[PDB]
Parts: C-alpha cells; sequence; structure tokens
C-alpha cells in the first residue's frame, strides 16, 4: 500500500519551518516539514491546505509543486509531494508538534530528520533556491 | 481508501506532444494518454518513468522536471499521477504497448477522448506545457 503524503515549505527571511514529531505518534523527535496523509476524495493542494490548518492553525495558499520522492519505512510505502507555501493568514503554532522552529536551511544537515528527507536533502536544497555543495 | 501512484511523461516534437491510444483489452480502452504507468516497490518516480518509457516506447529516456501532480478516483481505485517533462531520449518511440501512437497539437486534447483524470486538469496541463487556456 502506498501512502501519499503532502507537505510544505514555509519561509521567514531565508529560514524554513520544521516541526518536532511528537513522542506518541512516532518517528519521534524528528524534524519534518508540516503536512500529512491525503484523504480519500481530496486533491494534493486541498490536503496540504487542510493539514497546514490543523497542524499550524494557519490558513495557507498552496504554491508550486517542487518535489516528489518515495521511501520505504519497512513495508510502509510513502510518496511525499513538497509544495512551496508563499502565502498564509496568521502565525503558526504547535498544535501537533512538540516544538516548531524556523531554522536556517543549512542546519538540516545536522538535525535528526526522516530518512526520506535525508536521502533527498540535496534535491530539497535546490527546490529552496540553494546549492547542495 | 487505497492508492496507485502513476508516473507519466510529456515528450514533445516541434511543439506537438506524444500520446498513446490505450489498448482494447487492458482497458480504459480507446483513450489517449501520456505514456507511463505504475511505480513498483523500491523505485523512485524517475526510475519508474524511465522504465515505463522503455517498456512502452522502446526509448532510453532521461526524466526531467516534475510538472504536475493530481488525484482521481475511478470509483474505488484511487490514482495519483505525477507528470514529468521528458526533454531527452535515445531513439524514436514505437507502439510497443499502445494501440497507436501520435504526435498531436496539444490543442487537439480538447477534443480527444482522454482519461477523466487528465480532462479535469487540462488547464493545469496546458500551463505545464507552456501554453494558453
Ligand atoms: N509531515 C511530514 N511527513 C513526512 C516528512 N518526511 C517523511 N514523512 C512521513 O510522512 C508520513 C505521513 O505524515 P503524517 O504527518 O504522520 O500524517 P498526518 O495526517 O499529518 O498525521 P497522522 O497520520 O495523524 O500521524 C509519516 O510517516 C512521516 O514520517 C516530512 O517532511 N513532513
Ligand atoms: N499512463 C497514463 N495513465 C493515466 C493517465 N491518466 C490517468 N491514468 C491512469 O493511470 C493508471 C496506471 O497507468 P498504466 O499505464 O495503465 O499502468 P502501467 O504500469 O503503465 O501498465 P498496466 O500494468 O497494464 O496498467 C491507469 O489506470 C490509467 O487509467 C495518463 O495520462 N497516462
Ligand atoms: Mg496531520
Ligand atoms: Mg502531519
Ligand atoms: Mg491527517
Ligand atoms: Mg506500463
Ligand atoms: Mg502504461
Ligand atoms: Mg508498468
Amino acid at each position: 500500500h502506498w501512502i501519499p503524503v503532502v507537505a510544505g515549505f514555509l519561509r521567514k527571511d531565508g529560514k524554513i519551518l520544521v516541526g518536532q514529531r511528537p513522542e506518541n505518534n512516532s518517528l519521534a523527535g524528528q524534524w519534518e516539514f508540516p503536512g500529512g496523509k491525503i484523504e480519500n476524495g481530496e486533491t494534493p493542494e486541498e490536503a496540504l491546505a487542510r493539514e497546514l490548518n490543523e497542524e499550524l492553525g494557519i490558513e495557507a495558499e498552496v504554491g508550486e509543486l517542487k518535489l516528489a520522492c518515495t521511501h520505504s519505512y519497512g513495508d510502509v510505502g510513502i510518496l511525499i509531494l513538497f509544495y512551496e507555501i508563499l502565502y498564509w493568514k496568521g502565525e503558526p503554532r504547535a498544535k501537533h508538534h512538540m516544538m516548531l522552529e524556523w531554522i536556517h536551511p543549512e542546519e538540516l544537515k545536522h538535525r535528526n530528520i526522516p530518512e526520506a528527507n535525508r536521502k533527498i536533502l540535496h534535491k530539497i536544497y535546490k527546490a529552496l533556491g540553494l546549492e547542495w555543495r
């Protein structure tokens, strides 16, 4: 079974927004981009819009699709789509994550993050308007 | 709920674009689509598209930029299509799988029998091809 996930890139003077995965639903303590599973019936955009609302409290406008990749966490097959999020109402707050943080993107290189992101960190940096090395 | 990730490519020839007529017995029969297919276990979208284009077109293709993602449910079976721009390949495509192959003016899509999943986003497609609507 494939699990299509959508997730977003939010931005603050070059910084980027990540959330600390909470301790009970686990890839615990790992830093990710906000987003989640697409529900039966919805489009990718609708799903991100919604996930961003329910996770950050923000009312977002979903921008360009930047990236897609696959990963296996065992038998569990996930497909992430990453979207640029230029525009929203309100400021985000930790409705789901342990912490929210605006970090320099460079810092991702030494932050505990999903192997699905770790494996494409270069592709990510590019999609953000930065070079890998 | 349940999902089938598909990868499909945009190949172009002096402005025209390449579609295949779905075979009569493996069916959404008679319908014109962009070549591609289902992603297998362990492969990246790119890997799957390179492979599909080989086994369907006979071409060794280089998979370029990701242009579109969309969802469609054909009743119970849930589909996620990623569309990639295919700029570079070795050889000329031949109908290894499809009933027929054709390079059409993209405008013609408006009056070709195409998957409802593509018809719903024809707007978004024209943009990804660099055209108007
Ligand atoms: N949100 C998010 N998920 C990621 C990322 N990288 C990999 N994933 C995986 O995508 C899957 C689905 O994301 P979730 O946030 O758990 O889905 P959700 O609907 O938002 O929340 P729950 O299903 O209740 O856990 C998880 O297994 C994540 O580990 C990422 O950068 N952001
Ligand atoms: N290839 C392709 N599939 C599309 C398109 N639009 C919707 N689809 C659906 O995507 C699904 C999978 O594509 P297929 O090409 O049939 O899968 P395949 O691996 O290439 O070949 P099969 O195993 O025989 O199905 C089908 O159910 C199509 O209905 C399109 O533009 N191109
Ligand atoms: Mg969620
Ligand atoms: Mg989430
Ligand atoms: Mg959810
Ligand atoms: Mg095929
Ligand atoms: Mg096919
Ligand atoms: Mg196939």
